Formats: structure tokens, C-alpha cells, sequence
């Protein structure tokens, strides 16, 4: 460099250590001055980084050197000075330099190699040199650089890498061990599986050599090389197969060594579990891995209360968790996702094996690990679980009453998960064994936790219990409850009422009878602590909704000058219970809700307005962003963003409740409408940094719109302008998942806006965008390994309304525009994939019902009459849908089709009234009607196919068919086939079967209604003419 040059940037990169006023001086300095400059600039740094002696400007030096050659980049710099700057940063990573120096210099290096730069050999040379330095920093060094540059690792000789790899594993020094997993580790994350099978054979070695480090009682290094273990495990997952035991036994060993930080315990946690979310069927296919996962995680879960056997530090806090249990946190949530992934099927078994033995011990932490187990698992092993119901009430209950609290909180967790996961069944079963049980730790005879613990239970239970079930319990709950609502402790009283009002939700016209004597209790409450208050508010408008408007008016206006008091007074959890308890009263009050709208929209509005509260952000500057539970950060094209999560999610919650204010408001709403439209609704689909946003955007539309509607040319305005930005959505829309609303949105928007609500260019870009759709889920499906193990499905239904909805608003005239797509329609209807094939069929379905269609008739019924006999009930469903349909709305263009295939119908009619294939049997049985009224043994084989219960369009045309076949002894069957059709609310017809009822004897017209039970012949009463 020219010599003036190398002062004034010494000077700056000087300028960089110190104060901000001198330091921002120089970050301007640089970004200012420093295209003309960046390879002088560039040079000085690296050269710093290398021969400077003072540490500080040279880890600069070297940081700064890192980024600006991302930023650059790298390839559009002279290759004459890329070679000098190569060989100053490789000078200096040979020279002496601090361990941290080095670190950056080799960050540096990583940023001069890349595919398409000029062959940088003097590098792999020095690596391989380096490797076998005597000094740990080169070798830990350089596996740095391959971790950064992993195709380095391609371009050595196989028997010089493969020894390198294993030298790495062994190596004296822990942190050149560190640095030769995670290098191994990394070339997997980083290379194609193509390449995997050339490092794969290492495993063996790197695994042999973990004991290593118990001998060196160096588990913390240990729990480093867990972590990387882990990341393979994810990758592939398979390499570990038949090595398999030697890890299991190994983690087994780790995690029982109980003297040993927990780092090491949990990490080795970790490796086990994640094995069963990444390869279930191997940890299945081993009977080891459930076995020592089981053993292993019950050992965990009785690390707590530690030098504590009384419990006393426990008794006396609150419901929260001790999150300083860590050890027995992790088992627990191994133990469920384990549960979860593998099934009962597979380890019911061997955890009833330990269950029974330590319910009996007498450590009560063994007991206690017991309960928190089968909670743990509960979910998980549902499938086997769920009948063995009893079996589990009989290890629990004992144990409600256990000396020790602990296993008595314990004990009312299980009742209270299980209660959840095998519901409704468990409510209807064991309310007899679990409500007595659960109600006798009430009361104040148990310590707090406990009585806590036990009310959240309830709730879990109540969820799903019917109030007839309830009833005869609810004297002794509410009683009971009442003494917790006096508790001296916040955390019991909070939890009473929310005990109280979930029972009550459940309870409906049977709290009626409980509500005098609750709610001036509940507004003593109110009138005296957020979310004390807030969830007595949610109590008191839980309760008003379960006793219906009447009853809840005599407290109501009372009741709703407090939440406006506390609404407009000086916790964020509070607004969240003011907020639901608004809207929980508007679903009360009905229509006199309304003058309460200004009072509670306004703050609405506000939140559902943030905008999409982006930081565009620099490298370094995320993990401390991740820091935040509110927010989260994310790479969208290489340049990274950090996105104010918890503002999105609360202008979603902000949606829903406009949403459904609209809804119940309806035409009350109208003079939102607008504003809601434009700013709150459509902005949001823009949200492409957050679904949630963009859904919510959605299916708000169509709900406005009909609120407008229902009060009243605006609405057309705005109609026009959300169709079309949905539409436009169809096509730019990333997640399939999404696509889904705005075609489901668009359905309801249509439904709403009526006859003709499209226009001609709209309508075109509509088919751009399905046929973007049909395109998109045609690539993935066509998709479906060595190392490894319904959303299209919906989608495509949703496709199916939208265009029945388009051709029915345009009333045919769609079919134009429908042409166009006609080759992706015929590509499905005779692919493989039966998903693409219902579709297909369905649009066929549709085309049909609006004689015009001849042009095709040659190129589907082919195919058509296959699917009438496949295998497949949701095909032959689709299919004979088509002929019906044909028979009826193009009766002579398909006479040729129809008529042949009417046998078929008859053998298709014939597992048929089943269940899971009484939808598809039933639309042949319409289907044939259909075609014997367009143009007699058939129509006595029709008869045989009623009642039609299922389908609603099926069995409206049947009934109108058997209506006819009529006006224009087998009487007991043609009176029930209609009774079980209105029952069974699927579908005048009635008319028709009076007058043959009238052709007979009074004594033999009522033997008819004989079979009939009360329920029944009470609705048959209020039918009949």
C-alpha cells in the first residue's frame, strides 16, 4: 500500500477502539469514503488483521474485513489484489497470533473462498500442514475453516481426509475435538446427500471415541459433541442404525451418572429422544431404545425438591413452576414427545413395567415420578391407554391421599391430563371415581398447591362433561370452591373462579339455579389485582352466557359500568380478559349491544392496525433480537429481518374479535365496514411476513361485505376492490395453506354479493391464479431414502367450490374462461394420485350442470366409467355424480352413456351401507333416479338403495323422485325411507304419501308408525299433514 494511505486508515481502525461521539466519527468516515476505496481498504485490513501487534485492531481488523467482504463481494474484486489479500491473511495465520486472532483471521480466509473465485491451493496445503501442528489453536483452526468451507473438505485426497477426521476425534485437545465434530457435523448440513456416503463411514470412529471424555471427566466438552450428535441426528439419522445400542447404552450410562451437571445429562437426553422424531421405525424396531428411554427419563423426573424432603420451599410458593428443576423438566418433556411420536402400541409395556414398581416405593419422589410420568405419556399413548382406564384409576387414586403433598399434586395432575386427552369417554366413565376424588382435595384439610391443582383439574374434566352429568355434583364443586375463593393466596383464589366459570360454561341453564347466590360474590370481587379481576369479569360473563340474557340483565348494566371503569383506568394480561368478557357480553345481549360499539371498537381498530413492525438487520445483530420472547428473527433471500412477533399475534387477536362483533352485529356493524375494509382487512394480506395476519385479512372480507349488505354502491366498491386483491393473492401467495382462505374467502364473497359479482378481466386473472394453484400442487405432489424415514387435499376442495361458486355467479358463461385450464384438468383426471383425480371429476361435475359440453363428452366418460367401479368410494362417488348429472342437465348429448351404465349403478349400489362408503352408494342411488326421469326392474332396484340420510343434494332429488313416482304394500318401507330421511335431517314429498295412506284402513295406516320410539313419533306428529 501507498504510505500515506496505511496513517489515514491507521488512524480510523484506531479511531474504532475507545466513547461513541470519536466511534460513530469513524463508522461515517468509513461508509462515506471507504467503490474507489473498498479493495485499498480491504487490503489495509486484512493486512492488520495479519502483522498488526496490537491485539485489538487486528480482531477489528479481521471482524471488519469478514463483513465487507460478504458485502462486496468477494468475486467482483481484482484478482491481483485478491491474491495479495490471500496471501497476507494465510501469512498471518501461520505467523503468531492470539487464539482469538486466529479465530477471526480464519473467518476472513473463509470469506476469500468460494466456488466460482480463482483456486486458492496454498490454503488447503497450509490446512493440511496445520492439522498436524503440535499447537491445539492450528488444528482446532482448521477445522474452523472447514467448517466454514466445508467443500474444502472435497477437495482433499479421501485418504488424507478420512485420517484427519480421525486424528480430530482423538485428539488431545478438547476444543480441536469440538472443532473436528462440528466440522464433521457441518458437512452434512452443508452438502448434498450425493456426497454424504464419503464421510458417513467415520461415524464409528467419532462415536468410539465419546467414552473418552467420561475418563478425562470432561463432560462439559461431552455435552458440546451431544449437540452436534443431535444436529446429525436430523439430518441422517439412519448412519446410527447397528451402532445403534452402542449409543443408547452409552447415553444411558451418561444420564445415570447423577454427579455429573446435568449439561451432559440433558444433551445426552436430547440425542435419545430426538432419534424417535426422526427415525421412529428404527427406535421401534429396537426393543432397547423404549427401555432405557423409560428407564431413563423416571430417574430424571425424581430429581426434585432436592435437600428438601419435606417439600417446605415448595408448599410455600406459588403454582408456577421451578424452572430450577431442570433434569426433571427435560424427562418430562422427553417422555411426552417420545410418547408422542412412537405410540402406546410401543411402550405401554415397559412403562407400566416401572409404574408399578415405584407407585409402591417409599421415596415419595418415586411415587411422585410416577404420576408425573403417566401424565407425561398420557396423550401419546391415548391409542393404548385409553382402554386401560381403570387399570390407571387404580395406581393413581390411592395415592390422592399419599402422606406426602407432593404426590398428591402428583396425583391430581394425572386425573386432571388424562381427564383431557381421553375425553369425552373418561367424563361419561369415571366421573364416580374422578369428581369425588378430585372435590375431597378442596378442601382446607390439603395444603394450597394442592387445592390449586385439584380446581385446575376440574377444569380439564369439566371441558367436556355434560351438565347432566355435572348436576348432582355441582352443590357440593360450588361450596367447596367458595372456601378457595376466600383463600389468603392470590394464585388459589385466581384459580377458583376460573374453576368456577369453566364448570358454569359447562353447567348452561343448570348454573341458573347457583347464579343469585354467585354473581354479588363476583361483583364484591370486582368492586374492592388484575388478573384477579379480570378473571372474576371473565367468571361473571361465563356465567351470564351459561344462564342465558334474561337472567344476566339483572346485573348486566352493573356489571358493564366496571368494565368500562376498568377498561379506562391506569398488566397487558388484564386487557385480554376485559377484551373477551366485551365480546362474551355482546353474544348476550344480542342487537342492545349496539349503543356499547363506540366504548369498545375504537381500541380494537388501533391494534388492528400495526403495521408489519419489520427491522431490517444486520448479521451479528439477531441473536441478541432472538433474546426477546416477542420477537423473532428470520433470513427471507440471505438478508435477514427481525419481526415484533408478539404485535402480529395481538393484531390477529384484534381481527378475530372484529370479526366476530360483524358477525352477530350484522347489519349493526355496517358503519365499520368500511374502515375495517380498507384499513384493516386488505392491508393485511400484504402481510407477507406473517400468515396468521394474512388469513385473518381474509376471511374477514366476506363477513364485512355481508354486514354492509344487510343495512343496504360502496359495497361494490369495496366488493370490487377485495375480490381483486384476493385474486391477485391466488397468484403470489407462498403457503398453500393460505391459498386455501382466499379461494374459501372468494367462495363467501360470492355467496354474499349474489348474480354476477365478477368481472370479465377479474374473472380471467382468477383462472391465472387456479391455474398457478393447480400447477404448484401438481409439482409437490409429484415428490411422494438412504439416511431417512391433507393440505393439498383441502386445498384443491376449496378450488372446487370457487370455481362452482365463479360458474354459478356467471351462470355458465365461466366455461370460457374454464377452457383454458382444460389441459391441467385432463392431466389430473388420468394421473395416478386419486386426490388429483376427485378433483378432476368434481370440476366435471360442474361444468355439466351448465347440453354444451359435447365438445369433451369423447374425451372424459372413458375415464369416468373406469372410476365407477374403482376401489375407491370417494372416486366412484365423483363419478357417478357426473353421469347423474348428465342425465339431467344434457339429457339427449349423453343418452348413449347413461343408459348403458345404469347396470353398473345397480352393482356399485352393492360394504355399500356402511358408514365410510354410504356417501359414495348414495350418490349412484341418486344418480340412477336421475336417469330413470330423463328417459321398470330398475326403478324397483332404486327403491332398494333408500333412505338416502347422507348426502343433501343425493336425497334431495330422491325424495322428489319418489314424489313423483307417486302422483304420477310396500308402504312401511316408503313412509320410513322418508321418517329416516327427515330425522337423519338430510332433505311435500310427505303430501304424496298421505294420499297413499289415505287409500287405506285407519287401523292399518297407524301400524306404520308401530316401530317408532316417543323422540321420534313426537317430531312425526309436527311433520304430518
Amino acid at each position: 500500500l501507498p504510505e500515506e494511505v496505511n496513517r489515514t486508515l491507521l488512524q480510523i481502525v484506531q479511531a474504532f477502539a475507545s466513547d461513541n461521539q470519536i466511534r460513530s466519527v469513524a463508522e461515517k468516515a468509513l461508509s462515506e469514503e471507504w467503490e474507489n476505496n473498498i479493495e485499498y481498504l480491504l487490503t489495509f485490513l486484512a493486512e492488520q488483521a495479519a502483522f498488526s501487534q496490537d491485539t485489538t485492531v487486528a480482531a477489528l481488523s479481521a471482524v471488519l474485513f469478514r463483513k465487507l467482504a460478504l458485502k462486496a463481494p468477494i468475486t467482483h474484486i481484482r484478482k491481483e489484489v485478491l491474491a495479495q489479500i490471500r496471501s497476507s491473511l494465510l501469512k498471518g495465520f501461520l505467523s503468531e497470533r492470539a487464539d482469538s486472532i486466529r479465530h477471526k483471521l480464519s473467518d476472513a480466509i473463509a470469506e476469500c473462498v468460494q466456488d466460482d473465485l480463482p483456486a486458492w491451493p496454498e490454503l488447503l496445503q497450509a490446512l493440511i500442514e496445520s492439522l498436524k501442528s503440535g499447537n491445539p489453536n492450528f488444528r482446532e483452526s482448521s477445522f474452523r475453516i472447514l467448517t466454514t468451507v466445508p467443500y474444502l473438505i472435497t477437495a482433499v485426497d479421501i485418504n488424507s481426509i478420512l485420517p484427519i477426521f480421525q486424528s480430530g476425534f482423538t485428539d488431545a485437545s478438547d476444543n480441536v475435538k469440538i472443532a473436528a465434530v462440528t466440522a464433521f457435523v457441518g458437512y452434512f448440513k452443508q452438502l448434498p446427500k450425493s456426497e454424504w456416503s464419503k464421510l458417513g463411514i467415520l461415524l464409528p470412529s467419532l462415536l468410539n471415541s465419546l467414552p473418552r471424555f467420561l475418563d478425562d471427566g470432561k463432560d462439559d466438552a461431552l455435552a458440546s459433541v451431544f449437540e452436534s450428535l443431535i444436529e446429525l441426528v436430523e439430518l441422517a439419522p439412519k448412519l446410527f442404525k447397528d451402532m445403534f445400542d452402542q449409543i443408547i447404552q452409552f447415553t444411558d450410562m451418561v444420564i445415570k451418572n447423577k454427579d455429573l451437571e446435568p449439561p451432559a445429562r440433558t444433551t445426552a437426553l436430547e440425542l435419545l429422544t430426538v432419534f424417535s422424531e426422526n427415525a421412529p421405525q428404527m427406535c421401534k424396531s429396537n426393543q432397547n431404545y423404549g427401555q432405557t428411554l423409560v428407564m431413563v427419563t423416571l430417574i430424571m423426573m425424581t430429581e426434585v425438591s432436592i435437600d428438601d424432603d419435606d417439600a417446605a420451599e415448595w408448599i410455600e410458593s406459588d403454582d408456577t413452576d421451578d424452572e430450577e428443576e431442570v433434569t426433571y423438566d427435560h424427562a418430562r418433556q422427553a417422555l411426552k414427545r417420545v410418547a408422542l411420536k412412537l405410540g402406546g402400541e410401543y411402550l405401554a409395556a415397559p412403562l407400566f413395567q416401572y409404574l408399578q414398581q415405584m407407585i409402591t416405593s417409599t421415596e415419595w419422589r418415586e411415587r411422585f415420578a410416577a404420576m408425573m410420568a403417566l401424565s407425561s405419556a398420557a396423550k401419546g399413548c391415548a391409542d393404548v391407554l385409553i382402554g386401560e382406564i381403570p387399570k390407571i384409576l387404580d395406581m393413581v387414586i390411592p395415592l390422592i391421599n399419599d402422606p406426602h403433598p407432593r404426590v398428591q399434586y402428583g396425583c391430581c395432575n394425572v386425573l386432571g391430563q388424562i381427564s383431557t386427552k381421553f375425553s369425552p369417554f373418561i367424563q361419561r366413565t369415571a366421573h364416580d371415581r374422578i369428581l369425588p376424588a378430585l372435590i375431597s382435595k378442596l378442601t382446607s384439610e390439603c395444603t394450597s398447591r394442592v387445592q390449586t391443582h385439584a380446581a385446575a383439574a376440574l377444569v380439564n374434566f369439566s371441558e367436556f362433561a355434560s351438565k347432566d352429568i355435572l348436576e348432582p355434583y355441582l352443590d357440593s364443586l360450588l361450596t367447596n370452591l367458595l372456601v378457595l375463593l376466600q383463600s389468603n393466596k392470590l394464585y388459589v383464589q385466581e384459580q377458583a373462579l376460573t374453576t368456577i366459570a369453566f364448570i358454569a360454561e359447562a353447567a348452561k341453564n343448570k348454573f341458573i339455579k347457583y347464579y343469585d347466590t354467585l354473581m354479588p360474590l363476583l361483583l364484591n370481587v370486582l368492586k374492592v389485582n388484575s388478573v384477579l379481576k379480570g378473571k372474576c369479569m371473565e367468571c361473571a360473563t361465563l356465567i351470564g352466557f351459561a344462564v342465558g340474557k334474561e337472567k344476566f340483565h339483572e346485573h348486566s348494566q352493573e356489571l358493564i359500568s366496571i368494565l368500562v371503569a376498568l377498561q379506562n383506568s391506569d398488566d397487558d394480561a388484564l386487557r385480554s380478559y376485559l377484551e373477551q368478557s366485551w365480546s362474551r357480553i355482546c353474544r348476550i345481549l344480542g342487537d342492545d349491544f349496539v349503543p356499547l360499539l363506540p366504548i369498545v371498537i375504537p381500541p380494537l381498530l388501533i391494534t388492528a392496525k400495526a403495521t408489519q413492525d419489520v427491522g431490517l438487520i444486520e448479521e451479528e445483530e439477531a441473536a441478541n433480537f432472538q433474546q426477546y420472547p416477542d420477537w423473532d428473527v428470520v433470513q427471507v433471500q440471505g438478508k435477514h429481518i427481525a419481526i415484533h412477533t408478539s404485535v402480529l399475534d395481538d393484531k390477529v387477536s384484534a381481527m378475530e374479535l372484529l370479526q366476530s362483533y360483524a358477525t352477530l352485529l350484522r347489519g349493526q356493524f355496517a358503519v365499520y365496514v368500511k374502515e375495517v375494509m380498507e384499513e384493516i382487512a386488505l392491508p393485511s394480506l400484504d402481510f407477507y411476513l406473517h400468515d396468521g395476519v394474512r388469513a385473518a385479512g381474509a376471511t374477514l372480507i366476506p363477513i364485512l361485505l355481508s354486514c354492509l349488505l344487510a343495512a343496504t354502491e360502496e359495497l361494490v366498491l369495496l366488493w370490487h376492490k377485495a375480490s381483486s386483491k384476493l385474486i391477485g393473492g391466488l397468484m403470489s401467495e407462498p403457503m398453500p395453506e393460505i391459498t386455501q382462505v382466499y379461494h374459501n374467502s372468494l367462495v363467501n364473497g360470492i355467496k354474499v354479493m349474489g348474480d354476477n359479482c365478477l368481472s370479465e378481466d377479474q374473472l380471467a386473472a382468477f383462472t391465472k391464479g387456479v391455474s398457478a394453484n393447480l400447477t404448484d400442487t401438481y409439482e409437490r405432489m409429484q415428490d411422494r431414502d438412504e439416511y431417512n424415514e391433507f393440505t393439498d387435499e383441502d386445498l384443491l376442495d376449496e378450488i372446487n367450490k370457487s370455481i362452482a361458486a365463479v360458474l354459478k355467479t356467471t351462470n355458465g358463461h365461466y366455461l370460457k374462461n374454464l377452457e383454458n385450464i382444460w389441459p391441467m384438468i385432463n392431466t389430473f383426471l388420468l394421473d395416478n394420485e386419486p386426490i388429483l383425480v376427485i378433483f378432476a371429476l368434481v370440476v366435471i361435475g360442474d361444468l355439466i350442470q351448465y347440453e354444451q359440453t359435447a365438445s369433451m363428452k369423447n374425451a372424459f366418460i372413458p375415464k369416468v366409467t373406469e372410476c365407477l367401479i374403482s376401489p375407491d368410494a370417494r372416486i366412484r362417488q365423483a363419478a357417478s355424480y357426473i353421469i347423474g348429472v348428465c342425465a339431467q342437465y344434457a339429457p339427449s348429448t349423453y343418452a348413449d352413456v347413461c343408459i348403458p351404465t345404469l347396470d353398473t349403478l345397480v352393482q356399485i349400489v352393492d360394504g355399500s351401507k356402511l358408514e365410510e362408503n354410504r356417501s359414495s352408494t348414495e350418490n349412484a342411488s341418486a344418480a340412477i333416479a336421475k336417469i330413470l326421469y330423463a328417459y321398470d326392474t330398475y326403478t324397483a332396484n332404486w327403491f332398494k338403495t333408500l333412505p338416502t340420510i347422507t348426502d343433501k343434494e343425493a336425497a334431495s332429488f330422491n325424495y322428489q323422485f319418489l314424489s313423483q313416482l307417486i302422483e304420477n304394500s310396500n308402504i312401511s318401507a316408503v313412509v320410513d325411507s322418508v321418517i329416516q330421511a327427515l330425522n337423519e335431517r338430510s332433505l311435500t314429498v310427505i303430501s304424496s304419501v298421505k294420499k297413499l295412506l289415505g287409500f287405506l284402513p285407519s287401523s292399518d295406516a297407524m301400524a306404520i308408525f308401530n316401530r317408532y320410539p316417543a323422540d321420534i313419533m313426537e317430531k312425526v306428529h309436527k311433520w304430518f299433514a
